């Protein structure tokens, strides 16, 4: 039926551009999609709308002052490929939980049954810098069944992926939340792909795709658009089509096996990212040794 | 008497390293300091203690049933310069507020009288990727009055400073929590110091110090130590000493003026970070 997915990832590594280019490729495939951005900043839909920034629910839930009031023309703007783009926004720093913007928006959308109105895929675009009750909501309430984690060969990105996995673990029984795989957004780090493949193996999942750096992304980004609509004949455009088809045809939805800090640091060390500590010189000043 | 401070800032920009290096310089300087780490990850004290990972109040609380049994000598360890250290810890990922461990830590350190046993400064090392719940707690409950924000010449690091600054405004009349300045953790970017001086001035504050990048930092860190303890003669040791002195003499404690995204983007464009929006080029790439 309609598939509900979520792309989780640490911020600062192009996750949203990947989510958006991913959904664009899906749209070109003739798939009906909707993006629910769950990022406070709200950049999960600009590339699809060619906008500077989309209006969030929170912002215009402070205009009419009451949670439910905004047919979808002011709140749910459809853009490229028929992809419906929505933004949750977040509350003011210090005003209740920041996941209030998320928890709000779904109910509101389930109230307009936007989920039932001709849809094949829904992708919540969520940040994983903090995996707390607020941001794990889509998972917790069983709102997102297929999770895909965007990460890079870096400590925090991999730490964030492990924590998202822990949160998937926690709810794998109460509902049907499952990890579809890891998406590595290359940051031009050596053995990055092999590091993520390794992490995929350890977590007991798969690195469903390696997204390369290709300046046509930054190029199309400036255009406030995806690499797909920009130049569908770009070599990078094919990487999204590939990822997209693996997502569509993904049978592998697992319950992850998180690793310990040692295992992670272990991984990071054998791939040349983290320095191996020399036990002897620990706590010795530069003059002593 | 004791000054309760907190270093706020987004993750991944070298904040905990800057905090421990500043605290070591303070201790080298003769000051009696306590660091209360508040990052669920718990990495705010290892350089002071030359440790693998300090056991967090949360990990322990989960052991002897609850936080009532916990002993203070098991929670608070002292290291270089006599600096005392504690790690709040945090709940398991996805279960409740990620930053709640602070409430548990503060309440315990309170009952145990930790704050009256010879302390000149307390520094909560708090994350600021989001400013809500347990993260905003030291501000909300008036637990730290002097806030210093670590940031760099990057969009997200700047955005977090602004939201943290927003959090301070919100609790203005709530207590005496004020912003004491921005600390720039250089990322070896062009005109980075200028960029932060620009934002601090826009905020109604000061860039209290620009921390340069320097390999001596990693050389000290690989040994689980601060630059002050590892190489006191280093140029970088003086930088942390300068910061320490200015923080100690700081008198500028204000209620910040949160800028807008457009202003943010203005500083970034203006300083060689973001590019000016071309326009014929938008909407219909080719
Ligand atoms: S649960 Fe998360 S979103 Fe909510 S207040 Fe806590 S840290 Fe913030």
């Amino acid at each position: 039926a309609m598939r509900q997915c979520a792309i989780y990832g640490k911020g600062g590594i192009g996750k949203s551009t990947t989510t958006q280019n991913l959904v664009a490729a899906l749209a070109e495939m003739g798939k009906k999609v909707m993006i629910v951005g769950c990022d406070p900043k709200a950049d999960s839909t600009r590339l699809i709308l060619h906008s500077k920034a989309q209006n969030t629910i929170m912002e215009m839930a402070a205009e009419a002052g009451t949670v439910e009031d905004l047919e979808l023309e002011d709140v749910l703007k459809a853009g490229y490929g028929g992809v419906k783009c929505v933004e949750s926004g977040g509350p003011e720093p210090g005003v209740g939980c920041a996941g209030r913007g998320v928890i709000t928006a779904i109910n509101f959308l389930e109230e307009e049954g936007a989920y039932e109105d001709d849809l094949d895929f829904v992708f919540y675009d969520v940040l994983g810098d903090v995996v707390c009750g607020g941001f794990a909501m889509p998972i917790r309430e069983n709102k997102a069944q297929e999770i895909y984690i965007v990460c890079s060969g870096e400590m925090m990105a991999m730490y964030a992926a492990n924590n998202i996995s822990k949160g998937i673990v926690k709810y794998a029984n109460s509902g049907s939340v499952r990890l579809g795989g890891l998406i590595c957004n290359s940051r031009n780090t050596d053995r990055e792909d092999e590091l993520i493949i390794a992490l995929a193996n350890k977590l007991g999942t798969q690195m469903i795709h390696f997204v390369p750096r290709d300046n046509v992304v930054q190029r199309a980004e400036i255009r406030r658009m995806t690499v797909i609509e920009y130049d569908p004949k770009a070599k990078q455009a094919d990487e999204y089509r590939a990822l997209a088809r693996k997502v569509v045809d993904n049978k592998l939805l697992v319950i992850p096996n998180p690793i310990t800090m040692d295992e992670l640091e272990e991984l990071l060390m054998e791939f040349g990212i983290m320095e191996v500590e020399d036990e002897s010189i620990v706590g010795k000043t530069a003059e002593e040794v």
